[PDB]
């Protein structure tokens, strides 16, 4: 299961059932849990964990040091869950003292080619990031987004649970949830409808978010006027609590 | 020895006289090698794939893999490359899927530049050039001489016709007709590719026709229908009118304004 | 030892005693490796190629290719990397062509991050920071201290100015004139990087200075020559406007407004 052509170090840990193809490196202090694959060509290094039944596809780099001037050194980790793809030549950086020293990755997401989560990310479940899309760093994208082929995010900026980013767009700004965004500077256009039907959400929680949508953004009404108006709405909906409490953590602005 | 020890040549791969494979190449099963193709080392070959004669494919290339786009891949599904094709660094094609083609095809004399991408069930034609980072979303037809400058993004069905030209970091969503430079994101048509024509030995008779042709489709008001009634004499005439007509003709979901 | 026993050591190859280099990396035919470099694992050098000291080159990177440019037919040619370089994961850097000095030449204190692409007859000075999946179509000239945020593309002959800095996702088709900051695609001028030159130590009067000459070039409805005569006074007074305006001079592609 562990290829001979592959460099597995002393201090790394492998479950049982965990694959590792030819000329990879498994480096020190990388756990990998149960029916995890590794391909050929994928270098590791810790202090990593990788949970089980993830996939790891040839040329990634998963665990290295960011090259950003800020980091030097200090011990910093990479947290991954559970059935995950991280396709070809993808890289995931570890984290920064500067914030809480950890780049962390839930479950069920898939991470196309040449993908860059910068270091400090954290990514929640169910989570899709087409070919090149990169986190610059300190970049938090909630369950259920999706964004779209080279897709570029902005330092310390927040992806909302089922966003949508369309492809080639530039995330300067928080995207609050099931928010869709597109272009360079990236605007709001709608809602993900899609995503909502995805997750079976009651046609009152969709008739309550659209409306939510809104009372945000085509009634004049500022950020705070908004979050007041939302208030009852958020009360009745946890799904439109979701998207409140997104706008509410925009500290810095919602992309308009 | 033209085939490196360190490589993994599969049983069922099929190599032809003058096939060359690097060192920590993969050739995988159902992977056919033609006449004097080169394989770089740290490449990934996954099949059931045709390679012809004469490609060079180079290092930390993915080609034959399956679409991450299903979560249960089909099977099988094919990947087929024609002849003189130039596969550069870093280049990721993927396989057809069962509910489309059940096949990517790419012809022959093709440039695929480092780190392009060539979507599941994607066809490239022949002498065409994907610039670095050029990325083919999915079901994606290029045909003939057509060039995609670095970092063009290309989604799902569109069509990029025969001789155009797209710029720097495009983000095409409709159908580019045949001859037409598109600019932006989204791209918007700005003018036809008059330097290709020049470079293909095009009469200055054809050019001409074709600039003419030009304000037909997109300066004139006109309906599609009334553009194809307006072009069928010029296209008539020339066989270069003919391509850009059919090129308008076989856009279903519009045309790139 | 130092030089993992499954690295290919060509042996033209010429490394300093101290030179590390990782499992499964090529040191091809004349490539020379200066003292305290280290290569990574799965690293493909192809020369003729100079790399100096203390330089560091991360995996799946490819330095020293043959650029795929059709005006490129297999002559002699070079690529010179200097000292302290830092190459992240998956890099392409190509060699001249003959057309130009048959030279690529990267200078000291660079840092190339994921992805970058350095094309044929690129010349990069001292301290420059290319972010992720910056490219350089071919004979890129980028002068000391220039920032290119994550995935800026670079037109064929660009300049890049001394202490510019593009924002993410530039695309730069004309001159970057020293210390000014570009934006968006096509790329904007928008103002001069007070930021970079205070970290660098610039003066408050050069500072002071550079803010009138932005003015004068871009805001006095000026023709490029007109700026030019009216920049004299204050370029021969401070070297930082000699530096704006020597930019300007030396552009080739019409200066970024
Ligand atoms: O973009 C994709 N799908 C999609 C579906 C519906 C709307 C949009 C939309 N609208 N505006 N910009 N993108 C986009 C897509 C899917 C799979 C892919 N694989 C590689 C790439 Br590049 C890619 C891109
Ligand atoms: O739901 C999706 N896209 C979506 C949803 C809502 C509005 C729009 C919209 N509006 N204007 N243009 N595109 C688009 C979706 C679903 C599965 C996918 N897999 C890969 C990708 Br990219 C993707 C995208
Ligand atoms: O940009 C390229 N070609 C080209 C030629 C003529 C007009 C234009 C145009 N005009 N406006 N936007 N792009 C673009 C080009 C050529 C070779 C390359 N290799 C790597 C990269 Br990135 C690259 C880019
Ligand atoms: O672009 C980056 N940083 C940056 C810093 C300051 C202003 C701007 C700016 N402002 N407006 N447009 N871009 C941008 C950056 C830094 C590190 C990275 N790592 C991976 C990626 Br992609 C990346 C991108």
């Amino acid at each position: 299961l562990i290829d001979p052509r592959a460099i597995i170090d002393p201090s790394a840990r492998l479950a049982a059932d965990v694959q590792v193809g030819p000329w990879s490196i498994v480096g020190a202090e990388v756990e990998i849990g149960e029916g995890t694959v590794i391909g050929p060509h994928v270098v590791l290094k810790g202090p990593t964990k990788i949970g089980k039944h993830n996939r790891i596809y040839q040329f990634s780099s998963v665990g290295e040091d960011t090259p950003d001037l800020k980091y030097k050194g200090e011990p910093t980790r990479l947290v991954i869950g559970d059935h995950n793809v991280i396709r070809e030549g993808v890289t995931i950086h570890r984290g920064t003292v500067q914030d809480r020293a950890e780049t962390t990755i839930g479950d069920h997401n898939l991470i196309m080619a040449y993908a860059h989560i910068g270091h400090d990310s954290v990514i929640g479940n169910h989570c899709i990031l087409v070919n090149n899309t990169a986190l610059a760093g300190h970049v938090h994208v909630d369950d259920w987004a999706i964004l779209s082929g080279y897709t570029l995010v902005h330092q310390y900026c927040r992806i909302g649970a089922h966003s949508f980013s369309g492809m080639g767009s530039a995330i300067g700004k928080d995207v609050p949830a099931y928010v869709t965004v597109f272009g360079n500077p990236a605007e709001a256009r709608s809602m993900n409808f899609e995503g909502m039907r995805r997750r079976g959400f009651s046609s009152e929680a969709i008739h309550a978010l659209r409306r939510a949508y809104k009372v945000v953004y085509r009634q004049g009404h500022t950020v705070e006027e908004a979050l007041a108006e939302l208030a009852e709405s958020a009360a009745q909906f946890p799904e439109v609590a979701v998207f409140r409490d997104s706008i509410q953590s925009a500290t810095r602005g919602i992309t308009r």
